[PDB]
């Protein structure tokens, strides 16, 4: 089995959601220590932002590319091609303004690509990005699980539901901003529901 | 009065919203010939992404800022200041990949800053950006309104609520893909709505 981690905090070794994706690398080594684990951290090294000329390179008209442009398709195929061979799919996707960070947000937008992850049928959309299972590790400062105010949790459902991945798990940490004991508890929690994945 | 024009389409003069727009600023300047217009060009005039560098600037510590940090800072006050010196704020807000454009995004993360645009209380979180009326001019490939793939309209009246922008009237432009004659319905209807919001 292959998983692929996705990491999308700007606050590098103090990220919680980078020190959950850590537990979560650690604990599969142990338990299945056959399987390849490919980390990618999309803050160390980022995504460019999808901008008019990016776009020009996803959704192509009939002209010559730029270099920027084909180097923007180069590494969307990439980013496309490493997605599809993995198995396990592990998401990192802190909480920022009520939304997830621009550094996954630009990831997803050179990963959407019609006929090579998704495509438009007479019966709606069908996603290209088949058998794969999902976690997504989700920290915030405040408690939004099941309110109104979490519109990650949907959006990252609907997303990679679009692409194919239905198969979606959540782990939270909340309430991390409310002190060092309910991050620890926060943390604790996760770390036990991570646990129950690992061992199933 | 002053109105606020944000655009935020990678389309340039082929965006649905930013024609939409126009046609708001232009039924404005006729209806209400002594405001002052403002409009924020989002792609044209990109804002930076949100990064570790960056909000170290907007959440800073007990250092020195780099020159970079200090630019960062000065284009921070520089959009809030804007946004609280105009009375109608007019957001141009297309949907890509089930979100906002990182155009838009980029924007919301330096105008969310503690202490500026919000505070924290023991009651919860109460925004610093009163008085204002904005409009939400929303445009889609697809129709989303009122179903469960629709994570932008919340997500807007969540953002504009948290800074206090609590009064927000929603036009939508849905079905463009569809074709020229749904788009053109699109842009009728939505003509329509904004023809009611300014003449009110
Ligand atoms: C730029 C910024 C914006 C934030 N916005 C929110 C917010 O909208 N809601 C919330 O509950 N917490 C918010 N937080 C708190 C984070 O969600 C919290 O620190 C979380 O642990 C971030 O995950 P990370 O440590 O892996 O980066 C924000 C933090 C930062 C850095
Ligand atoms: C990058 C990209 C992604 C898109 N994703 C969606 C989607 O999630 N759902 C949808 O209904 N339309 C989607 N569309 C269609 C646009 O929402 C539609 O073209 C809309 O008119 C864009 O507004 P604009 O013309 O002002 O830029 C997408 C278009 C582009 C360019």
């Amino acid at each position: 089995s292959k998983v692929l981690v996705l990491k999308s905090s700007i606050l590098a070794g103090y990220s919680q959601s980078n020190q959950l994706s850590d537990y979560f690398v650690e604990q599969w080594r142990e338990k299945h220590s056959a399987d390849e684990i490919t980390v990618r951290d999309l803050a160390a090294n980022p995504i460019p932002v999808l901008d008019g000329e990016l776009v020009g390179a996803l959704r192509p008209s009939d002209a010559p590319l730029t270099p920027r442009q084909q180097e923007a398709l180069a590494l969307s195929d990439e980013l496309i091609a490493e997605l599809k061979a993995h198995d396990v799919i592990v998401i990192a996707a802190p909480m920022y303004n009520f939304n997830i960070s621009t550094q996954l947000k630009n990831y997803f937008d050179l990963v959407a690509r019609a006929g090579v992850t998704f495509r438009y049928t007479e019966n709606g959309p069908e996603g290209l990005v088949t058998g794969k299972k999902a976690i997504v590790i989700t920290s915030r400062g405040g408690i939004h699980k099941d309110g109104p105010t979490d519109l990650v949790t949907p959006y990252l459902s609907t997303f990679l539901g679009f692409i194919g991945i239905t198969d979606v798990k959540f782990v939270f940490a909340e309430g991390i901003a409310y002190g060092p004991e309910m991050a620890a508890k926060a943390q604790s929690d996760a770390k036990a529901a991570i646990d129950s994945i690992v061992s199933a």
